[PDB]
């Protein structure tokens, strides 16, 4: 369950004086998620006066 | 927190401190009463008449 060459392998990204440490990039295509929507749906169910600057 | 809360003039505020309401009320044309009812029952009978007789 190892082969002939795993002690001298070539391995990119994987630095390290015995390549075992992770150095890759992370992908990013820009998806973000955040709280859900909302819309409001009784704005037009009563009375309405206005006393803005009176 | 501000640092104006000490020093703010209030317009229509009355008092040693200005506490009391004076403002004034707005009103429009608006007039609440009983609801309004028609008649139902005025064909269902027989009809005469002796205004004036």
């Amino acid at each position: 369950s190892d082969t002939p060459y795993k002690a001298d392998l070539s391995r990119v990204h994987w630095a390290g004086s015995n390549s075992d440490v992770d150095i890759h990039l992370e992908i990013f295509e820009g998806d973000v998620d955040s709280g859900f929507m909302y819309n409001s749906f009784f704005r037009g169910n009563s009375s309405y006066v206005s006393v803005q600057d009176q």
